[PDB]
């Protein structure tokens, strides 16, 4: 639970694009 740096601030940018 670290992908980019730490969520991004949400889960990666609102769970990658509403999933992606």
């Amino acid at each position: 639970s670290d992908t980019r740096y730490n969520k991004d601030f949400i889960n990666n940018k609102h769970l990658n694009e509403h999933a992606h």
